């Protein structure tokens, strides 16, 4: 295979770290669609996370993203972040999105699109609403879902409700990206970066940086508790999500992410630590969980353990407790 895809897996294996592993375990022509389109997407945040370029020549960027998948020679050299690579030698990977089955380049240039034209509009604004939040969610990670479960599709080897039902496969988005974005309060924080909704940490606060100040810490881990239920209400669309799949591959590429998310709330819950620095699951744990995740049944006694675990945990004097509660149940049954 092409020196072209060569360098592809090289960069998937540089920026994807632990993720390339399960990427290439794909079967079939699914592999090299996944793999073209991470990479792709990598591009894309690349560019949107630059703080080094200007709205007004990063907005016509966004917008006309997909195009330069389609210009052989396209590259962008201007670019300070940490994966600037897969931007300044774009032509290799865009040489071979161009060699993927045109069903599969057409996917991928669709939700391209969609997100650029998001991407661009929250260039200005921060998220204000909850409604808001799942908005910007939307465009940033429903989307890269939505798009995952077209490929499944159009490969055949899933349903063609996996590709269509788009709420459900928006959901596996939206879980994985508010579960980042409530762990990296404080990194966000120190680069400058917010995505809480004011909605509801301006409840708690005057301004979102007061959270890391230690007279607010009572303050805080409520703002993260209301915030981690939040969350927590996408996870019956993604037991129905996974439990369609009948790709066993597909499968673990799907259950994984949504496992380690699943730990790292519960990690997270009530927990004072995460206006402290960074909670991150211990290795042994991933790489157990990476191993167990491979069914349905399996994959539902996880996450039941996991809800137990915060329900035990939940405090009657925190505001959002019986909303925890309820959710909890719910998923439970
Ligand atoms: C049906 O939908 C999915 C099914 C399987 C996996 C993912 C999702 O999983 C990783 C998992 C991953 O990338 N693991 C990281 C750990 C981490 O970054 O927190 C890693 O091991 O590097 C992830 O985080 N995102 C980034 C977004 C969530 C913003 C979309 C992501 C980026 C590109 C692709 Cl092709 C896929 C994903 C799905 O997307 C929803």
């Amino acid at each position: 295979l092409s020196s072209s895809l060569k360098t592809c897996y090289k960069y998937l294996n540089q920026t994807s770290r632990s993720f390339a592993a399960v990427i290439q375990a794909l079967d079939g022509e699914m592999r090299n669609a996944v793999c073209i389109f991470y990479l792709v997407l990598r591009a894309l945040d690349t560019l949107e996370d630059d703080m080094t370029i200007s709205v007004e020549k990063k907005v016509p960027l966004l917008h006309n993203f997909h195009s330069f998948l389609y210009q052989p020679d396209w590259r962008f050299m201007e670019s300070k972040e940490k994966d600037r690579q897969v931007l300044e030698d774009f032509p290799t990977i865009s040489l071979e999105f161009r060699n993927l089955a045109e069903k599969y380049q057409t996917v991928i240039a669709d939700i391209c699109r969609r997100m650029g034209i998001g991407m661009a509009e929250f260039l200005d604004k921060h998220v204000t609403s909850e409604q808001e939040w799942d908005k910007y969610c939307h465009y940033v990670a429903g989307l890269v879902g939505i798009g995952l479960s077209r490929l499944f599709s159009a490969s055949e080897f899933e349903d063609p409700l996996v590709g269509e039902d788009t709420e459900r496969a928006n959901s596996m988005g939206l879980f994985l990206q508010k579960t980042n974005i409530i762990r990296d309060y404080l990194e966000d924080q120190q680069g400058g970066r917010e995505f809480w909704p004011q909605e509801v940490w301006s409840r708690y606060v005057k301004k979102l940086g007061d959270f890391a100040k230690p007279e607010n810490i009572d303050l805080a881990v409520q703002c993260l508790n209301e915030l981690i239920t939040n969350a927590l209400h996408h996870i019956p669309d993604v037991i129905t999500y996974l439990s369609r799949l009948r790709n066993q591959s597909v499968f673990n590429f799907c259950a994984i992410p949504q496992v380690m998310a699943i730990a790292t709330l519960a990690a997270c819950y009530n927990n004072q630590q995460v206006f402290k620095g960074a909670v991150k699951i211990r290795k042994g744990q991933a790489v157990t969980l990476m191993m167990d995740a491979t069914n349905m049944p399996a994959v539902k006694a996880i996450i039941y353990q996991y809800m137990e675990e915060i329900y035990h945990r939940i405090p009657d004097s925190d505001p959002s407790s019986s909303k925890t509660r309820q959710i909890i149940s719910t998923i439970r049954t």
